[PDB]
């Protein structure tokens, strides 16, 4: 909600009260989503100054607080800051900004990520440049300088960050997006590579200096309909583990695929069919084993843009015997958003 | 603060800086609100939009800020969401909300749980309905379906919460509560039950599988003065420890009692009267034990509705060797408040 | 962002995304910053309500959200409330509020307080009266009450707080300030005394049973220049490590100094030269050793309030064989900075 806009600057401050829960069976890691309560809100604050008509600064910041922790000391589990950037946008040169924020690679992979709970599973966090990272430069331009309506790229420089975690640190890498949009038609290719810390290198699983990343991806959004489809490849950097041994790292490669079709009723229902896959290929002892792999069924009703409700429904592909420990138990989640 | 209200959404922005110091004798803790400083914060949204003329969604999220630790690694300490939930409200069929919220038999328990900074003792968190729970599904009517002006009614659906803490945790239950107002006379009755999770069981203290609490309520409130009565019970469910041999579960029984007597001067000041015990019966190994036994005595000046200022004494009852180690000490609190 | 001003109480919503990276070299710690991504947010509130023409009732909370966590576990690494206090104004009489908030000598130390990123290095947090402290009672007057335009004085209570931390703990102690103002002049003088908790009378570095710190202050901020100049010392308060043993207390006594000179170009630029020593005298085991010594240059590029730019560089002074292992090298700072 836009709460101040004077003098040139306007600020948002926006956020969101989620109650959630989520129905499997078992105790709930067989499962796809896990189990119970899963409620959570956010806030955040979107800002924007016009320096001059052709020059512009903005930061933004999101939190999330978890909503299903006791008020004991386990209080803040799953608390943390999203995304935390500042940038300047210079008329059509481009803009520039730097930050917690979402890697390059993300640019094609959110073509999909639009079910109303799950999906998105490629994004993972701190990982490279798939979805949100810290310490990265990104450089974007749009309509090529406006000379080309519609036609975009961008660049991304990538800080190493020697985390405690193998899995939420990176060397530095460098990335880049390409994209194109027509008349409903979107069509994009994102590509980085980083080097791997040392703390990386030493895991089990995963053998490789550099990180890589790539997808592609296509849609079609206009007339309330909304089909897409992602497909991506990715080197040492998707993160793995192995439940019976209990060893973990990164898939030596994964091919991705992510297929999305959804229609916008205009008394305010979505349905939604998606597809996912997504399998590692080479796991040092394993061989080819999926990680993800199912259909998904899903609604969102909008009341309007501030309350709406939904159901998401994994029908999990994935079968019984996974040799790494992936679970294969339907998830089913409900929700119900407010949101400002 | 009302900060925003536009196109049916309207959302009110509010916190709290409260300096606040407890003064006790000892190292303090053989008394009862412990000793020094103890200063927070508090920040929350309450979000509500209009669906229509019928129907309305509204989602909250309230968080607590210590402010009493130092900007080290324990700098978050008693840091917690208190509330997280979001819901619709029906014209008079009802309202039904999701998410971390007040129990059910808050409903009557609230009614004594108006001292300045004391009181409210058997109103814990996350003790299954009398105070602040996590993932509750609650269903609340008011004046029956609008026939009948003042009888209001709820049922509340307790989910399963295995946590890592037998304090913490609870299996499923359900509670509701029934109350009727009328010029100023308020009474109200609540009941839950639910099951106790496995760890709860494990504990040296109390024995059963179910967790049961009630309390009932009674108020005059109209022509500035404020007199209200709980009296409730509960088998299984109140948390209690052995300091001399550490050992910890809940009481078999508890007989509750609160009584409350403030008047509210024209002029700001709002002098308070209490009176409070609770005490466990049939403790495994102790017997009858006082858990909770005090006088109160305390004012609250409001210099308007923002700024406010308050001395709270507790004249505590429990005495010096109290089987269980409950302190018996007084604690008198001082505090200054600014509210939004 | 005043977000709120209606019937004498008015709200100011603030907060800033800093997007900030520091250069070193090394493995970064023989240099002064560290090194790499440290992006950070901060939010925080600030109330002010007109209780009648002479009184006045006013609130503050503002907090610190880490921007460079991954969001994992470490998530909340660096997370707390800076300030949290309320307080009362009254017509000339004075101010009184309590809570966590600056102490008494920062009165003093505030003045070299100014460079772009680095700079007031004797300021610690959690250290008696120097930086922000809990548990203060603070009375300030200003110009002795109404009579003497420009000279204002406080005194300030601080109460022990026992923490796990000899680092973070404090007795009881009483400190002051007295400071004269006039046509861009400025002069001040504060100093506190305190009691050292038991654990801090433990450490093997330091030896005494009260804390003490004064500092001095002189300025010159009219015709945008600003010259100013800062002299103190402390007797056991300044918290020191021997990284080669790895021994800790406080120094025995430190002479400290900081000068800084700045001009505000009206075009946006504010260049930053400054110089800052800080030296701990009879150290047990090391003797007369440096604990700060650096020249700074830098500077920030104002866009306007709500954007700006800088480069902090700190020329470090501190010689490789310092006998405390405090470290060497230079780093170099940059930062982009949005707020509200």
């Amino acid at each position: 909600a836009e709460i101040y806009n004077k003098d040139g600057n306007k600020v948002d401050l926006y956020g969101k009260a989620v109650g959630l829960h989520y129905f499997s069976k078992g105790n709930g890691e067989n499962s796809y989503g896990g189990n119970g309560d899963m409620t959570y809100a956010r806030l955040g604050f979107k800002g924007e100054t016009q320096i001059n008509s052709d020059l512009t600064g903005y930061g933004q910041w999101e939190y999330n607080f978890q909503g299903n922790n006791s008020e004991g000391a386990a209080a803040q589990t799953g608390n943390k800051t999203r995304l935390a950037f500042a940038g300047l946008k210079y008329a059509d040169v481009g803009s520039f900004d730097y930050g917690r924020n979402y890697g390059v690679v993300y640019d094609a992979l959110g073509y999909t990520d639009m079910l109303p709970e799950f999906g998105g599973d490629t994004a993972y966090s701190d990982d490279f440049f798939v979805g949100r990272v810290g310490g990265v430069a990104t450089y974007r331009n749009s309509n090529f300088f406006g000379l080309v309506d519609g036609l975009n790229f961008a660049v991304q420089y990538l800080g190493k960050n020697e985390r405690d975690t193998a899995r939420r640190s990176n060397g530095d890498g460098v990335g880049g997006s390409i994209s194109y949009e027509y008349e409903g038609f979107g069509i994009v290719g994102a590509y980085g590579a980083a080097d791997r810390t040392n703390l990386q290198e030493a895991q089990p699983l995963g053998n490789g200096k550099k990180a890589e990343q790539w997808a592609t991806g296509l849609k079609y959004d206009a007339n309330n309909i909304y089909l897409a489809a992602n497909y991506g490849e990715t080197r040492n950097a998707t993160p793995i583990t192995n439940k019976f041994t209990n060893t973990s790292g990164f898939a030596n490669k994964t091919q991705d695929v992510l297929l999305v079709a959804q229609y916008q009723f205009d008394f305010g229902l979505r349905p939604s069919i998606a597809y996912t896959k997504s399998k590692a290929k080479d796991v040092e002892g394993i061989g080819d084993v999926d990680l993800v792999n199912y259909f998904e069924v899903g609604a969102t009703y909008y009341f309007n843009k501030n309350m709406s409700t939904y159901v998401d429904y994994i029908i999990n592909q994935i079968d019984s015997d996974n040799k790494l420990g992936v679970g294969s138990d339907d998830t089913v989640a409900v929700g119900i958003v407010y949101q400002f």
